C-alpha cells in the first residue's frame, strides 16, 4: 500500500531469484577483459559492480530505474502547489523501480518528518564546530557520530540473520534521511546565521521544503529549486566515487551511517563534488578579466585562452556521458522561466552557444557539452545561497537519495565484501612476462 | 640521508619512468577478464588496482616492498632496548623500499613526535562525545576534524601544480600519523580513564611507547607487544577494503584526512576490522561451555559442533590468503616467550592443534589456518587492554602506515580518479544477450 516496507518486502525475493537465475546460467560469461592500463587508469571502462538504482547510457544521459529526467519531471508527483518533481518520489522510484502515487510520496514526507530529530551529542559537536571547518568536514562528521542510532550496527552485533540484513537497512537509511537536512541545516546557520536554530520540523510538509525552512530561507521558487535540485543529484550510477564507496564501505557491513560518512569524504574530493564551486569560480574571474557583459565573439576568444593556457573550461565534459547532461538542460528549463534575466545566468546560457562549437576543435575532450555542475551554481547564488563552500553539503544530501536506495537492495541481495585484487607494479611485471 | 622527504624526491621519478615505459609496452595487456560472477562477487579475484608498498602471496602470506614478516622482524631497527621492530621503520619500507638505518628511523620518531599536537576542536570534540559512541565512529569523526590542518586542501584549491601533490600529500600524512596515537588515546582516557588527560610527548621515545604511555600503561612488554602490533597490522595489499577505501576516496583528491577516515569507517565493518573481537568472544563462550581446561579430544568434538550449527570458527581462512598467516606465526612466538602458562593463550595454542585437522573435513573452507586475528586478542587482554570495543582503533592507528604510505605513491605517479562501469542486472543481461 503506501507502507514502503512492505512493498520492499514484497519485491526483493523476485529480485533474488531474477538475480540467482542469471548466475547460474551466465556467472563465467565474460563482460569484458582488465588492461595494465585500467588498472593504472582508476578502472576506467571496466564493468566492475552491480548498482541498480540508475543507469548511465553515455548517449542521453542518466536514468533512474529506466526513466529519463524529462519523464521524471512529469510523473513524479510535485508540491502542492508544486510545479518541480518532489525527491521522496525519487526515492521510491530508486526503491521499488515504480512511479510512486501521490499518497505514497505524502506518507514518505511524513516519516521522514517523524525521524528526523537529531541526538543532543550530534548538536553539541556541530555548535562546537569552529567556523573555519569545511561544511563538508562538518556534515561527515556528523553522520559519522550519527552511527550511535544505528540499528544495523546493534542488531548485527547480537547475531540477527542475514535475511533480516536490508530491514535494518532500511531503518537506518530512513533515520538518515529523515536526519539529513536538519544536519545540513545546522550547518549552514552555525556558519552563516550565527548560530540560531534550525526551528521546527512541519509534519505536513514536504523534505524539500522543511529543508528550505530550516536553511532561513522562504522564497517559493528556491524550494522549488531545491525540489529538482535534490531530484537530479540523487544518482548516477554506481561508478562514481561517492556512490562506490557507500557501496565498498556498505559491503563490509558498515552501517548506513558509516557508509555515508565516508562517501561524503570522497564527495568532498576536488575531483568529485566541488566542480559546482568551480564553475562559479570560473565564471567570476571570467567576468572580472573581460566585463560582465559581452558580444559572442569576444566570449569566443576568451574560451580558447583558457584552454591554450593549459586550462580547463569547467562544467563542460564528464567521465563517462557523452552529450547535454539532463541535469543541466534540467536547470536551464527552471532559469528560462523563473530568471531569464539574471546576468550570470545569461553569461552561462551565453557559454552553452559558444563553448561546444569550440572545445572539440580543441581535440582533447570527448564530452564537447555542458555537465550538471555547469549550471546549479548561478541558480543557488540567485535566491541567496551564495555560500560556496556549502553548496557540496546540497550535492550530498541528495546523493544520500540514491546511494541509500542501493544500500538496501545491495544487503536485501546479499552482496559480499568488495574485496579486489591488488599488484605491485613490480608484480604486474612478473606477471605479464609470464 | 634522514630527509625522507628527499629520498622520497629522488626516487619518484624513477618510478614515475619505469611506469611509464610498462604503460607504452603492455598497456592493453590483458591480465584477466571480468565475469559476472565477479561483478556480483565484490570484485573477487579481479586485479583492479595497482598498490606498491604491499603484496600478498596467497601462498607464504604478506610481503612489505619484497620483505617477509620474518625478514622484517630480523632487519628492521628496534627499540633502545627492545627486540621488536619499530613501525617507524616499517613506514620508511613501505615508503622507499629499502630498509632503513637507525639513523633513517631515530629521525622519523623525531619527526612525528615533533607533529603530534592536536588543535583544540578536535579535543573539545572529543572531550564531549558520549561514552556510548563507538571508539571506532570517534576516531573517524576526529580524523575528518581534523582536515582542518590539510595542508593539501588549502594548496589544492590555490591552483598548486599536480607535481607538487605529493609534496604536500607526504606532509599531511605525516601530520596524520604523528596526530592519531593522541586522538587514539584521547578516546582510550575518554572512555576508560575517566577523561584524565594524555599528557607529553616525549620527543626522545618512539611512536609506539609515546602510545602506549598516552594510554597510560607503563609495562615494558605491552610496549614491544605494541611495536609488533603495529608494524604488522600496517599493511595488506590494496584490495582490502580499508585500504582501497583510502585509496578510491583519495583518488578524487580528497586530503588524507579525509582518506583515512573513510577508510575507518571501512574498517569499522563487521567484516574487515572485528574479527579479533569475535574470535575473543567466540573464545570465551567457548570456555563458557566446555570449560576453561581441556583435553585435545574434548577440545576436538566442541568444534565440529560450531561447524554443523552453521558457524565460522573464527580467526580461521581468509578472503586471498592460504596459509598460517605470518602474523599469527608472529603473534604466536610473541606469546612462546612472554606468556607460555597464560590460560587463553595456551588455548589459542590448543585451537591450533586440532581446529586445522578439522575445517577442511568440513569442506567448505579453502583457508584452513589461523589468520592474524586468532591471536591478537589474546595478547591485548593478557596486558589489561581489555577493552574489545577498542581494538579496532589500534588496528587503525597501524594500517594509517601502509595507506598513507600508498597515497602518497598515488598522488607521486598521478593515479587518477577511480571510477570503474556499473551495470544494473538489467542492463548486464541485456549486455550478455548481445
Ligand atoms: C569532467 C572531466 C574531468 C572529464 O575528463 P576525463 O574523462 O578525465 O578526460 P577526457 O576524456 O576529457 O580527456 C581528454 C582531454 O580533454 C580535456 N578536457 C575535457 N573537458 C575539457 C574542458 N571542458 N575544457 C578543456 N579541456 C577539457 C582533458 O583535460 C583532457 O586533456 P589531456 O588529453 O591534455 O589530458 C573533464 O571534462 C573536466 O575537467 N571538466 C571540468 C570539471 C567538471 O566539470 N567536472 C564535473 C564532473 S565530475
Ligand atoms: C575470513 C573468511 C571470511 C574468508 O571466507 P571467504 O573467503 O568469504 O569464503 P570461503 O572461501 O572460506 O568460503 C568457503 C566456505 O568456508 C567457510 N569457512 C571459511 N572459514 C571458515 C572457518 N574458519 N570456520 C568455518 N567455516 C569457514 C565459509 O563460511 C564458506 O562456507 P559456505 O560455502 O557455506 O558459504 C572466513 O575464513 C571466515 O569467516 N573466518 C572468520 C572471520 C575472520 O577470521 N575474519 C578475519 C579476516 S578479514
Ligand atoms: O558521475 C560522475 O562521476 C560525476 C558525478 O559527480 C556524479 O554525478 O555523481
Ligand atoms: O586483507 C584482508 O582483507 C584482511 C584484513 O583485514 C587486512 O589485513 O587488512
Amino acid at each position: 500500500s503506501t507502507n514502503l516496507k512492505d512493498i520492499l518486502a514484497d519485491l526483493i525475493p523476485k529480485e533474488q531469484a531474477r538475480i540467482k537465475t542469471f548466475r547460474q546460467q551466465h556467472g563465467k560469461t565474460v563482460v569484458g577483459q582488465i588492461t595494465v592500463d585500467m588498472m593504472y587508469g582508476g578502472m576506467r571502462g571496466m564493468k566492475g559492480l552491480v548498482y541498480e538504482t540508475s543507469v548511465l547510457d553515455p548517449d542521453e544521459g542518466i536514468r533512474f530505474r529506466g526513466f529519463s529526467i524529462p519523464e521524471c519531471q512529469k510523473l513524479l508527483p510535485k508540491a502542492k502547489g508544486g510545479e518541480e518533481p518532489l525527491p521522496e518520489g525519487l526515492f521510491w522510484l530508486l526503491v521499488t523501480g515504480h512511479i510512486p502515487t501521490e499518497e505514497q510520496v505524502s506518507w514518505l514526507s511524513k516519516e521522514w518528518a517523524k525521524r528526523a530529530a537529531l541526538p543532543s551529542h550530534v548538536v553539541t559537536m556541530l555548535d562546537n564546530f569552529p567556523t573555519n571547518l569545511h561544511p563538508m568536514s562538518q556534515l561527515s562528521a556528523a553522520v559519522t557520530a550519527l552511527n550511535s542510532e544505528s540499528n544495523f550496527a546493534r542488531a548485527y552485533a547480537q547475531g540477527i540473520s542475514r535475511t533480516k540484513y536490508w530491514e535494518l537497512i532500511y531503518e537506518d537509511s530512513m533515520d538518515l534521511i529523515a536526519k539529513l537536512p536538519c544536519v545540513a541545516a545546522k550547518i549552514y546557520r552555525n556558519l552563516y546565521r550565527e548560530g540560531s536554530g534550525i526551528g521546527a520540523i512541519d509534519s505536513n510538509l514536504d523534505w524539500s521544503h522543511n529543508f528550505t525552512n530550516m536553511l532561513g530561507y522562504t522564497d517559493h521558487q528556491f524550494t522549488e529549486l531545491t525540489r529538482l535540485y535534490l531530484t537530479i543529484h540523487s544518482d548516477h550510477e554506481g561508478g562514481n566515487v561517492s556512490a562506490h564507496t557507500s557501496h565498498l564501505v556498505g559491503s563490509a557491513l558498515s552501517d548506513p551511517y558509516l557508509s555515508f560518512a565516508a562517501a561524503m569524504n570522497g564527495l568532498a574530493g576536488p575531483l568529485h563534488g566541488l566542480a559546482n564551486q568551480e564553475v562559479l569560480v570560473w565564471l567570476t574571474q571570467l567576468q572580472k578579466e573581460v566585463g560582465k557583459d559581452v558580444s559572442d565573439e569576444k566570449l569566443r576568444d576568451y574560451i580558447w585562452n583558457t584552454l591554450n593556457s593549459g586550462r580547463v573550461v569547467p562544467g563542460y565534459g564528464h567521465a563517462v556521458l557523452r552529450k547535454t547532461d539532463p541535469r543541466y538542460t534540467c536547470q536551464r528549463e527552471f532559469a528560462l522561466k523563473h530568471l531569464p534575466n539574471d546576468p550570470m545566468f545569461k553569461l552561462v546560457a551565453q557559454l552553452y552557444k559558444i563553448v561546444p562549437n569550440v572545445l572539440l576543435e580543441q581535440g582533447k575532450a570527448k564530452n564537447p557539452w555542458p555537465n550538471v555542475d555547469a549550471h546549479s551554481g548561478v541558480l543557488l547564488q540567485y535566491y541567496g545561497m551564495t555560500e560556496m563552500n556549502y553548496y557540496t553539503v546540497l550535492f550530498g544530501v541528495s546523493r544520500a537519495l540514491g546511494v541509500l536506495a542501493q544500500l538496501i537492495w545491495s544487503r536485501a541481495l546479499g552482496f559480499p565484501l568488495e574485496r579486489p585484487k591488488s599488484m605491485s607494479t613490480e608484480g604486474l611485471m612478473k606477471f605479464v612476462d609470464s
